[PDB]
This record gives structure tokens, C-alpha cells and sequence, in this order.
């Protein structure tokens, strides 16, 4: 589990996130899209973007950044205590959505990148190790309802 301090940095660096939680959500998902085409696969709201520029200029796209990063700060707030905001979004992205935790493992890696080009000053090996281990977190809790499921 996450120390306190541990806790501390992840909740640090994101209080500047949300500061911007439209332009970050926009970055994060391209990231992932770029990096890992198959993902993009998965929406069919996103589908028909076929350049980074035609992603950036789509609202529909900032608007899902912004419903994912504030799922997501949700969970975070929460500490060593997210079962309630967890269980929802385990259920909708197992069942509905079929994604598996290694998508979940692309979309920390592009969080994690994202919050480094955005914010190196609190975003230092100490946070970076911090949001990794949060993030870890999230998966394992998010793998275990999905074998809880059959998923
Ligand atoms: C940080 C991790 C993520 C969070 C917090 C998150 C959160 C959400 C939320 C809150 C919704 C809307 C409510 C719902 O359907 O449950 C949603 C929808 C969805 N998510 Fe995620 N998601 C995450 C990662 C992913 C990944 C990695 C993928 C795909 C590779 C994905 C694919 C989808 C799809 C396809 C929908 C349905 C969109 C629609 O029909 O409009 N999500 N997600």
C-alpha cells in the first residue's frame, strides 16, 4: 500500500492537473492513441481520427479527457480507500467496453508522461515513483474485479 508521503506527492501533482483538466485530459488521450493505435480502436466516437491535429481539434475528444481525468482524480482523492469509485468503472470497462488492464497500463504510461512535460518541477523521481505506485494501485484493484467477473 501507499504511504502517507507517498499519497502526498500523487495528490500534489495533481491538484495542478486539475487546474487544466481539460488540457490535460486532451494530451493524455492522444498520447495513448498515438502510442498505442489499438486503443483508439476501442472508441467509436474517436475511430475517424486518423492525424494528431484532426484529435486535437475535436472537441468530443477534450470532453471525454475531462470525464476520464475527473473519474480519476475521484479515485485518487480517496487514497488507500477507492472501492466505491472503483466498482463502477471496473464493471462499464470489463462488460461493456472490453478493456483489458494492459490498455490500463498505456493510458498510466501516458499520464505519467504527460504530467512530466507539464509539470517537472513537482514531477520530480520521488512523484514519478509516487503516481507510478498509485496507478499500480488502480490496475490491481480494477484485475481483481475483472477475474472476479470471468473478465
Ligand atoms: C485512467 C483510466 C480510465 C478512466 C478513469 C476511465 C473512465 C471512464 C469513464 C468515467 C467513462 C464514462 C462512464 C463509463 O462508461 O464507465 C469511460 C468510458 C469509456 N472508456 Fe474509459 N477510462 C479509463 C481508461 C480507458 C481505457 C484505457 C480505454 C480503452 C482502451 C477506455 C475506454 C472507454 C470507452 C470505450 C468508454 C465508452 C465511451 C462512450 O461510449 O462514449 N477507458 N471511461
Amino acid at each position: 500500500v501507499l504511504s502517507e508521503g507517498e499519497w502526498q506527492l500523487v495528490l500534489h501533482v495533481w491538484a495542478k492537473v486539475e487546474a487544466d483538466v481539460a488540457g490535460h485530459g486532451q494530451d493524455i488521450l492522444i498520447r495513448l492513441f498515438k502510442s498505442h493505435p489499438e486503443t483508439l480502436e476501442k472508441f467509436d466516437r474517436f475511430k475517424h481520427l486518423k492525424t494528431e491535429a484532426e484529435m486535437k481539434a475535436s472537441e468530443d475528444l477534450k470532453k471525454h479527457g475531462v470525464t476520464v481525468l475527473t473519474a480519476l482524480g475521484a479515485i485518487l482523492k480517496k487514497k488507500g480507500h477507492h472501492e466505491a469509485e472503483l466498482k463502477p468503472l471496473a464493471q462499464s470497462h470489463a462488460t461493456k467496453h472490453k478493456i483489458p488492464i494492459k490498455y490500463l497500463e498505456f493510458i498510466s504510461e501516458a499520464i505519467i508522461h504527460v504530467l512530466h512535460s507539464r509539470h517537472p518541477g513537482d514531477f520530480g523521481a520521488d512523484a514519478q515513483g509516487a503516481m507510478n505506485k498509485a496507478l499500480e494501485l488502480f490496475r490491481k484493484d480494477i484485475a481483481a474485479k475483472y477475474k472476479e467477473l470471468g473478465y
